[PDB]
């Protein structure tokens, strides 16, 4: 599968990795940012060399919005390799992530909008012009067997869940035989912490496709401090009003309960009070350790009772 080289900050070094690999790459290696970046490479000229001609690495990943003037000498140098900064990454995600059109025309939107600064610094203007007002126009004019989707923030352990259920193409759906019922699992795009202004039009209508599903799997980091779960959930059930999940059975899981080493009847009955609270209809709270295989069964048997609900 595709291999990245990642240059990322300590602080956002755990966060990256999920989205990387939300992106369908394999983190092979990982370098801090440069403590004073290269004015036209960014990172240092010579790892630029090493990367350039290691068949082992498809791909350049810098968690940062990179300058026009660093795409521009970047791309060249790596004659071929795709070199993604931190606003093309988050648009790949969405892009393998979206089924609906709407939200392929947001991300071919994007995209097009943000290579523009980069050609101004190399008719292709007028070119890319053409298709983003195209794009715009029919966007303004577009304005006018049981699914489970699987929602939550980003490393709340959603693939893992996700690959769990089916023992494992874009978007991802995946049916399953649960008992005497087939139920197709759907993988949409998690909730995003710190989405970049320019492609927050994109993330929501990718994440608006959740409305598509008959109901849907909330994965809750259980290894969350108390006040933390509380604002995850908050946000979760927040974002998930906003764009218009309204009435669908939400089967919450509390995943990595492995990791706890805590309290674990505690945060799950927290959890189980403030999701009624926010939201209804729960069809249920579950502790889960999708890496551990913790209650899979248990989390087996309330996905059949769902479908069978549903049915």
């Amino acid at each position: 599968m595709k291999t990245a080289a990642l240059f990322v900050s300590k602080e956002f070094e755990e966060e990256a990795i999920a989205l990387v690999e939300g992106a369908n790459y394999k983190v092979t290696s990982i370098y801090k940012l440069p403590k004073s970046p290269n004015v036209k490479f960014y990172i240092q000229y010579d790892k630029l060399q090493q990367i350039k001609n290691d068949e082992e690495i498809s791909t350049l990943i810098i968690f940062e919005q990179l300058k026009p003037r660093h795409f521009i000498n970047i791309r060249r140098e790596l004659k071929g390799k795709e070199v993604l900064d931190k606003i093309l990454l988050l648009l790949e995600i969405f892009a393998l992530h979206a089924g609906s059109k709407e939200a392929k025309m947001q991300i071919e939107l994007a995209r097009l909008k943000y290579e523009l600064p980069i050609i101004k610094e190399t008719s292709t203007i007028k070119f890319y012009k053409r298709r983003i007002n195209k794009l715009m126009k029919e966007l303004e004019s577009i304005k006018i067997i049981p699914s489970i989707g699987i929602v939550g923030y980003t490393n709340s352990g959603k693939t893992s869940l996700f690959n769990s259920l089916t023992g494992l193409m874009s978007p991802k759906r995946y049916a399953i035989p649960i008992n005497n019922r087939k139920i197709m699992l759907v993988d949409t795009v998690g909730f995003i912490r710190g989405i970049p202004p320019q492609i927050v039009d994109a993330f929501f209508v990718t994440l608006s496709e959740a409305k598509y599903s008959d109901a849907l799997i909330l994965v809750i980091d259980s290894t969350f401090s108390e006040n933390l779960l509380i604002e995850t959930l908050q946000s979760s059930f927040e974002i998930l009003r906003e764009i218009g999940v309204s009435g669908k059975p939400i089967l919450v899981t509390l995943n990595k309960i492995d990791k706890i080493n805590g309290d674990l009847y505690k945060k799950l009955d927290l959890v189980e009070k403030l999701s009624k609270e926010l939201y209804s209809p729960i069809f249920d709270v579950i502790p889960i350790s999708a890496l551990k295989r913790t209650n899979l069964e248990l989390l087996r048997d309330k996905i059949y009772q769902l479908a069978t609900q549903l049915s």
